[PDB]
């Protein structure tokens, strides 16, 4: 009965949240900020580029000019873009490709609900572009935890958020799905994502049949 699945990209479709963390940590360290560790990174996962830089600057109460802000965000993006040039279809997380094929087979809409402006490039690297019905443009969207990206993804495929399931690996993204009206299914540790939603240990658990059951049970 759900008519759409709204996929986050980084950390759900492939291991790209890890490279974003590495590049942000590298950027932070260059400007003398050392607090970007894996614990702090849980607050940055799924957050847009500019909002992530601001969260990093805030950690140390540092202020930069509008021109230095743009230079810093660009430097980090340049590093990250270099890091992902070799991303291949072998990097698609287990179960994701089969889920995309089964959702297609059952006429269920597929949308990307990513904050990443590098999303289209990554889907191309992974030969996944053709499995997506729409990509919610991040460029008309407020950063997660705001529900904006998930609301935009659902409507990009002509479905209401209430008729959709959202898949996420981050604290900000889970909250975004929750406020969108869509049903969240997290992937990761219960210590990071919480105990109130349905959570799976790895993406191999994201099957069409599991998604149908979670949906049957929300009722
Ligand atoms: O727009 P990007 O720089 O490609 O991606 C932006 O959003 C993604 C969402 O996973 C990450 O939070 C990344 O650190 C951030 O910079
Ligand atoms: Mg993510």
């Amino acid at each position: 009965m759900f008519k759409a699945v709204l996929f986050d990209l980084d950390g759900v479709i492939t291991d790209t949240a890890e490279y974003h963390f590495r590049a942000w940590k590298a950027l932070a360290e260059e400007i003398g900020i050392n607090g970007v560790d894996r614990q702090f990174n849980e607050q940055l996962k799924g957050v847009s580029r500019e909002d992530s830089l601001q969260k990093i600057l805030d950690l140390a109460d540092k202020k930069v000019s509008a021109e230095e802000f743009k230079e810093l965000a660009k430097r980090k993006n340049d590093n990250y873009v270099k890091m992902i040039q070799d991303v291949s279809p072998a990097d698609v997380y287990p179960g994701i490709l089969q889920l995309l094929k089964d959702l297609r087979s059952n006429k269920i809409k597929i949308a990307l609900a990513s904050a990443s402006k590098n999303g289209p490039f990554l889907l191309e690297r992974m030969n996944l572009t053709g499995y997506f019905d729409a990509i919610a443009d991040p460029a008309v969207a407020a950063s997660k935890p705001a529900p904006d990206i998930f609301i935009a993804a659902a409507h990009a495929v002509g479905v209401a958020p209430s008729e959709s399931i959202g898949l996420e690996d981050s604290q900000a993204g889970i909250q975004a799905i929750k406020d969108s009206g869509a049903l969240p299914i997290g992937v990761g540790r219960p210590e990071d994502l919480g105990d109130d939603i349905v959570i799976v240990p790895d993406t191999s658990h994201y099957t069409l049949e599991f998604l149908k059951e979670v949906w049957l049970q929300k009722q």
